[PDB]
DNA sequence: CTGGGACCATGGTCCCAG
DNA sequence: CTGGGACCATGGTCCCAG
């Protein structure tokens, strides 16, 4: 099963030529409702660095990976530095599985940090 | 008393005019210390949305506000957008005081804090 | 057209209790 | 050990309202 990432990557080629930009006519084509497309074109926007956190691409689900663009919407670097700080921990052998990755990378956007 | 980065815009001012970009010029004329002229300079740095993360200008020390720019230097974006997101925060009803907004700015550097 | 909300069955995990 | 209940996020679909 390709990954939401590259599912998004081919969507969102599709729609700035082959079909305007059109999200309802590319569905169509694709056969496949528009918020798929949506959630995984949003996914093939996260930054190529955000995606590496995972072990597998495949471990980004498309429905997380869209909550995570939209979250870090006009916040790109924000989401770029949590990426790389998770990035270390790795570096330096920590260990966390897909779920918490988006966790961890969403946290700085809550409150309970201090709360 | 005016807040350090009000003393930093003025002084930034006499110092790109009335003394041509010489600290020593300006701390001889103010008649004080360089590093308190540094300081509240680089205050002046910041930008206007961090400033207005407090109730009053005042509440960022000149200390602060000078560690604050240095740490953020050559990373404006992420510190504009750090800011947005702590005034999100509070936007929706949450509550942060002074000396637990520079530490919250600041987290997003720190690999442990932010992860 | 488009985004968002309400739903849905599914694969799957945990863990309790025979 | 073994079955079953309680959950869970996901991929999806429908369909409403701007």
């Amino acid at each position: 099963p390709t990954s939401a990432y590259e599912r998004g990557q081919r969507y969102a080629s599709r729609l700035q030529n082959e079909f305007a930009g059109n999200i309802s006519a590319l569905a169509d084509a694709e056969n496949i409702s528009r918020k798929i497309i949506t959630r995984c074109i949003n996914t093939a926007k996260l930054p190529k660095s955000v995606v590496a956190l995972f072990s597998h691409p495949g471990e980004l689900s498309a429905r997380s990976g869209d909550a995570l663009q939209k979250a870090f919407t006009d916040k790109e670097e924000l989401l770029k530095q949590q990426a790389s700080n998770l990035h270390e921990q790795k570096k330096a052998g920590v260990i966390f599985e897909a779920d918490e990755v988006i966790t961890l990378l969403t946290s700085v956007l809550k409150t309970s940090s201090a709360s």
